[PDB]
């Protein structure tokens, strides 16, 4: 059969790939196709509705800016929002705009080969249908595929095994025996809004991070329209920020003021809440200088040590080296230790042995019983959407073949040998990855789109030099963090821009104006 001819194909319906189909259909008249494997809008709020999930992005931004009108009908009840809230928020955006008969929910693209004699792209879905397309917006996230340890004798267990990506929603716990393993983020978050609930608790860490309080409180009516009274100078802030993250950034190096002043602003800060406002509102220097990151590590641990009563319990959950990565938060998951239904084991001192049938043994003798156990380990990385489908650009040449090593980009958004292929938080993106920055991308392919079609253009690539040009910028600003020392998130190869949104956004201004420096376009 004949494939369906549209102008644009849109991979992925989460916040990427709805604003995207918004701006190419409603806004330029474009037909348009969208996918995902998902029975339902909403991408990573869609798949992860563990107990606990949460924005880190306080609420009045967690959401689109583009329309004024939206903004003006918000509303939620905490500072911060909740998966079922963010989750209900897009699918109200979807219907808002009449998007949904635009997309095929379920479906997942296996292949896309660019075929250079008719200048378009051949999408192929795992159902059967086939489409040609002038342009591709891949909004696939960093989903890539889920991690499972494989401990010994693993289905011998007599209970349930729960994977913190594939929770069933509505399962019930309370009064049941559960372990968990992984303290990242999820972790944190899912065993402080389990330990009240359950009959008790055992918590496998293996390493300990810094954690700062969320500080998640009640709103008031007459505070939501303080907010909506001065949106356009709060969204005007957050777009020239570094994190977008609505606070102030300091200037002020840490070493240079008294210790009374230094614990006074950590402590100010860490009473408010927020791991990006610890990390870059208290002072301007903690990811670049040792004695500042020192300073703040040092604060973090003694406030664990404050909290959790027990000495021994405290040091196996006591963090240590550089604080230095993507700022973590919660709602009360140090005290949670304090409670006696939950325990903590040292996995690095007392390794797990094997899982029996109705419980985890480790190598004490201690079997510890469980009905249930929860798996809060994590993923992989970025393009690891993007390797697992047949993408073929010109020269069928494929993209791992391409990102051979290490996954490159020209300003986040395009790469090399793929004409009219764009990426939303792509390789060589910005780091802050929130939805300002998603709304900055998709406003620059759909420009670049909408410039295309004017001026009769038939491919659009960046030239190599120009895509080395930028991971040369990308790497430059980031050896001058400490995060390069050691291995932070990372490939030996940069991963992200880390020069903050309103940077990002005085660099794709300035490729625009100087007529798309860059990039080279095949007219006729
Ligand atoms: C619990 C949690 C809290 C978070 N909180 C914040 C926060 O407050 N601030 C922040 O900045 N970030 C936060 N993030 C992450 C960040 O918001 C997301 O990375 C961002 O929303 C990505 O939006 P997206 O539309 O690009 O991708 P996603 O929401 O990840 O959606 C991508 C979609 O593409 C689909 N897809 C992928 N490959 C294919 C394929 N081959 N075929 C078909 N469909 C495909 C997937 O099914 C998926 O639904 C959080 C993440 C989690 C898990
Ligand atoms: N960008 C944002 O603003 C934002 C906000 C929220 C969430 N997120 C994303 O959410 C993810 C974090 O959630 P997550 O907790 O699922 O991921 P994670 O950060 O990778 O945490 C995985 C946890 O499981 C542990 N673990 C993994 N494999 C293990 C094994 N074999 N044995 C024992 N323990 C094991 C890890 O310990 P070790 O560390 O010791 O290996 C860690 O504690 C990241 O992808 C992050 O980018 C992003």
């Amino acid at each position: 059969i004949s494939p369906t001819v549209v102008d644009a194909v849109v991979i992925g319906a989460g916040f990427g790939g709805i604003y995207a189909v918004h701006k190419l259909h409603n806004e330029q008249g474009l037909t348009v196709v969208g996918f995902d494997k998902a029975d339902g809008p909403g991408g990573t709020w869609y798949w992860n509705r563990y107990p606990g999930a949460l924005s880190d992005t306080e609420s009045h931004l967690y959401r689109f800016s583009f329309d004024r009108d939206l903004l003006q009908d918000g509303t939620w009840k905490t500072t911060y929002i909740t998966q079922p809230e963010i989750l209900e928020y897009l699918e109200s955006v979807v219907d808002r705009f009449d998007l949904r008969r635009h997309f095929r929910f379920g479906t997942e693209v296996t292949s896309a080969i660019y075929l250079e004699d008719e200048n378009l792209w051949e999408v192929s879905t795992d159902k059967g249908e086939v489409y040609r397309a002038k342009y591709v917006v891949n909004a696939v996230g960093l989903l890539s595929a889920i991690n499972f340890p494989d401990l010994p004798g693993l289905d011998t267990f007599e209970g349930e095994t729960i994977h913190t990506a594939a929770w069933p929603e509505g399962k019930n716990l309370a009064g049941k025996r559960v372990g968990v393993i992984g303290t990242g983020s999820t972790g944190q978050q899912v065993i402080t809004a389990l330990a009240p609930e359950v009959e008790h608790l055992t918590v496998f860490v293996r390493t300990p991070q810094y954690s700062v309080p969320v500080g998640n409180r009640p709103v008031t009516k007459e505070q939501i329209d303080a907010i909506k009274a001065d949106y356009d100078g709060i969204w005007d802030s957050v777009k020239k920020s570094a994190v977008a993250a609505g606070f102030e950034e300091s200037t002020l190096p840490a070493m240079s003021v008294s210790e009374e002043e230094r614990n006074r602003i950590f402590q100010e800060a860490w009473d408010h809440g927020g791991g990006a406002r610890f990390m870059f509102g208290t002072f301007g220097d903690i990811a670049t200088d040792e004695a500042a990151n020192e300073a703040a590590a040092s604060f973090i641990r003694s406030k664990i040590a404050e909290i959790i009563e027990d000495p021994e319990t405290a040091r196996k959950l006591m963090p240590t080296g550089l604080y230095a990565k993507r700022p973590l938060c919660d709602n009360g998951y140090y005290e949670v230790y304090n409670r006696p239904n939950v325990e903590a084991v040292a996995i690095k001192e007392n390794p797990i042995r094997e899982v029996t049938a109705k419980g985890v043994v480790t190598e004490d003798g201690v079997l510890h019983e469980l009905d249930v156990l929860v798996f809060a380990t994590g993923f992989d990385a970025v393009d690891g959407n993007y390797r697992r489908i047949e993408i073929r650009g010109r020269n069928g040449l494929h993209i791992n073949d391409h990102w051979d090593g290490q996954p490159t980009s020209y300003l986040g958004v395009t790469t090399a040998n793929f004409p009219n292929w764009f990426m939303v938080l792509g390789p060589n993106g910005p780091a802050t990855n929130l939805p300002p920055s998603i709304e900055t991308q998709v406003e620059w392919i759909s420009d670049t789109v909408a410039y295309a079609e004017r001026n009769e253009i038939r491919a659009i690539e960046p030239t190599p030099e120009a895509e080395e040009e930028w991971t040369q910028t990308c790497t430059d600003i980031a050896n001058a963090t400490l995060f390069t020392r050691g291995d932070s998130w990372i490939f030996p190869s940069v991963l992200f821009y880390l020069g903050g949104l309103g940077n990002y956004r005085n660099v794709l201004a300035g490729v625009v104006a100087d007529s798309y420096r860059g990039f080279e376009l095949k007219s006729a």
